[PDB]
């Protein structure tokens, strides 16, 4: 029906040229750059935008990351697969573009996907390739179908397209028909990707294959039970030992257009998860509710993959509110840092940072235990371009209501602040006091246990646009954009309507991952 038996070719344009054409883009937006919000220690193109992570793997001694990009401007459009590598997670390179539009079936864009290590041991990239559906914009809607490319050579600096392995029953689905996933259980290989059905439903279809080629069409995996939720972007799923050392299955995907409650669903599209269990030959059974990867400002279509011992995943810190500030500096969007998914006895993933993040540190600079015996502020450093600060909160010996941290804090008063709130019990973000950007604020929450625990851990990242914020070793994470003024930025820590006891505050200055 719409699975061929062999991949289906055609060929437009001439990938070769398309690829130079997106190099120049990309080299003239990275030399009229501003560099006051670029990343020292995340990764962006060189120029012009990104979206979601692409691509991810540990192949052949290299850690990979690709990503959507375009390369012609500082918003989205025609769509390509940027590329960066490393061999210890800390010193990356760019690589050639990897995609350009060059087939029929994805002449306007070239989606979201994945790689993985086929039975060959050699790497498979699946992909989305896009069409309007109308033949001309967006407004009659997107014309999708999933696509297979081989590596030319282990640096996976190039990739021969086959063309298209799975096409799309137009009639049976409402357009959304992108951004596969393919893996091994037993002896079947799998893809997943998301839909939206012909009832306007968010799913994830399930196929099979013997030979990672030809496909057949299995099953809806999942569908999401919020009627508002009309598709499942970026859909993740895999293996995970919990604590009686059973296997569960995780699913996660980036849902669009969940209502806001309260704290819950607050960003214009929401990325999450659910852990439960799965036989093949059924659907995925849900044990959780639905769980935000992260709890910030800028987060969505995180990717994982599997290096052989751990899950890791990036998200893309999305900018889905106007104004977008960077959009003015030649460049948009970074990914996160790479996180170690972990299955705690308290039931949750937690995801604190790769080990590896920990070769981004220059130095160590201890301030030791710090006593505000009343409601103020002191200043730890005068300027901080690119910092990891460590701190623990004695929740039992403080009175102060809000407390912790003011980053980017700038001599026109700016700041954001990073804090545990008393009067909501949670971890919050607050960018009120922002002189650009949308401002408003971020909570994560915090269970009866890590509120009667006594203390606090928070492990703060300040790159130059942006903070990511680790509560309780990654029990959950705020990823936001930080639109930091001109001149210092200083760090204080500040005591709110009470005292505040920091058992610890040590600061690390970041290297730069060499992508600036
Ligand atoms: O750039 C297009 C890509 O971005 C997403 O919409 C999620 O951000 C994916 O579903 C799509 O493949």
């Amino acid at each position: 029906g719409f699975t061929p038996d062999a991949p289906v070719l055609h060929e437009i344009k001439n990938h070769s040229e398309e690829l130079t054409k997106a190099e120049a883009g990309v080299a003239a937006f990275a030399a009229k750059r501003n560099n006051r919000w670029y990343p020292k220690f995340h990764i962006a193109s060189n120029g012009g935008w990104i979206n979601d992570p692409n691509g991810l793997c540990f192949y052949k001694g290299r850690w990979h990351v690709f990503y959507q990009l375009h390369p012609y401007g500082t918003q989205w459009g025609p769509m390509h697969w940027g590329h960066v590598s490393s061999a210890d997670m800390v010193n990356w390179k760019r690589e050639p573009i990897m995609f350009a539009p060059s087939l029929e079936e994805e002449k306007d864009g070239v989606f979201s996907g994945s790689a993985v290590i086929g039975d060959d041991g050699k790497l498979k990239f699946y992909y989305t390739g896009h069409r309007w559906a109308n033949g001309k914009d967006n407004t009659g809607g997107d014309w999708q179908v999933q696509m297979l490319a081989e590596p030319d050579n282990d640096e996976l600096t190039s990739a021969t397209k086959r063309g298209m392995v799975i096409d799309c029953p137009t009639d049976k689905v409402n357009h959304h028909y992108r951004d596969p996933k393919v893996w091994k259980t037993g002896d079947k290989w799998y893809m997943t990707f998301g839909v939206s059905s012909a009832e306007k439903r968010g799913q994830m279809w399930l196929f099979s294959s013997d030979d990672m080629v030809k496909w057949t069409y299995e099953q809806v995996l999942f569908e999401h039970p919020d009627s508002n939720v009309f598709m499942l972007e970026c859909p993740d799923f895999f293996p995970i030992k919990d604590v009686e050392g059973n296997e569960k299955w995780v699913i996660g995907f980036s849902a669009m257009g969940a209502k806001p409650s309260g704290f819950m669903n607050r960003n214009v599209n929401n990325a999450g998860y659910m852990i439960g269990t799965w036989t093949p030959g059924e659907q995925f059974k849900p044990e959780t509710e639905f769980r935000l990867w992260d709890c910030g400002h800028n987060y969505y279509a995180p990717q994982s993959f599997n290096d052989g011992k751990r899950q890791i995943v990036y998200g893309w810190m999305s900018p889905f509110v106007e104004p977008i500030p960077m959009q003015d500096d030649g460049w948009c969007g970074n990914l996160t840092l790479p996180r170690e998914i972990t299955l705690g006895a308290d039931g949750d993933l937690h995801t604190a940072p790769v080990a590896e993040m920990e070769g981004l540190r220059e130095d160590t600079v201890d301030f030791g235990a710090i006593d505000l015996d009343v409601s103020g502020e002191k200043t730890i450093v005068d300027d901080a371009e690119a910092v990891e600060i460590e701190m623990t909160i004695d929740l039992a010996n403080s009175t102060a209501e809000r407390a912790g941290l003011r980053v980017h804090a700038t001599e026109d008063g700016a700041y954001t602040s990073v804090a545990y709130d008393d009067q909501i019990g949670r971890v919050v973000v607050d960018r009120q006091a922002n002189a650009q950007g949308d401002r408003g604020y971020r909570t994560a929450p915090l269970s009866e246990a890590e509120l009667a625990a006594g203390e606090l851990k928070l492990r703060v990242y300040v790159d130059r646009g942006c903070v990511e914020v680790y509560v309780n070793d990654g029990r959950q994470v705020l990823s936001s954009y930080s639109y930091a003024s001109e001149g210092p930025r200083a760090i204080k820590l500040v005591a709110e309507s009470g005292t505040l006891k920091v058992k610890s505050l040590v600061l690390h200055h970041m290297k730069s991952i060499g992508l600036e």
